[PDB]
């Protein structure tokens, strides 16, 4: 059956502005989307989940992901100065003004608990909250505190299911799943 290209998929199935931010992130990292195309789709996916997470509660979150690296640190530093929040060592994805903490969002095709543990071990902060989603509906979050309500998280999981299904229909799912390191 037909095996499509992952680039065609990304440009056809993500919002043009998500695609454009992912292009910038990749350029920022010296990565070529034409060759690392599974990664391009992963970056778009993660951006989109960050935006959906923030949009689940308007004005509650400051968005950090998506910004140019220098601007991202400028915003993290302003938030720390304004709120008294402890400065994180790696750029997080959001800041939650209700619970008063930065959030790292992870999206994975691997087992969620192992990926959660890897993420926690990496940032090593007692303060940054981590919330992981997988493509098959599972999630894991710091202290079993899921931040958003069930319907908000369901909307995100359904979007991830839809991306998986559309990939699989084009023959792209197996390589996308297996490429995560
Ligand atoms: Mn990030
Ligand atoms: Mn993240």
């Amino acid at each position: 059956g037909p095996l499509g290209s992952m680039e065609d998929f990304v440009r056809q199935c993500f919002n043009p502005m998500i695609v454009e931010l992912a292009e910038k992130t990749m350029k920022e990292y010296g990565e070529d989307l034409k060759i690392e195309t599974n990664k391009f789709a992963a970056i778009c996916t993660h951006l989109e989940v960050c935006f959906m997470y923030s949009d689940a509660s308007k004005h509650r979150f400051e968005i950090i992901e998506g910004r140019d690296r220098t601007m991202a640190w400028t915003v993290v530093n302003s938030i720390c100065n304004t709120t008294g929040a402890e400065k994180p060592k790696f750029l997080p994805d959001l800041y939650d003004y209700k619970e008063n903490r930065f959030i790292e969002i992870g999206v994975t095709r691997r087992e969620v608990h192992i990926y959660y543990l890897e993420k926690a071990n990496k940032i090593k902060s007692e303060k940054t909250h981590i919330h992981i989603f997988s493509f098959t509906g599972e999630e894991m979050a710091t202290k079993a505190d899921y931040t958003l309500d069930e319907e908000s998280r369901a909307r995100i999981k359904t979007r991830l299911f839809t991306i998986r299904q559309e990939m699989a229909s084009r023959g792209l799912w197996d390589s996308f799943r297996q490429s995560e390191r």
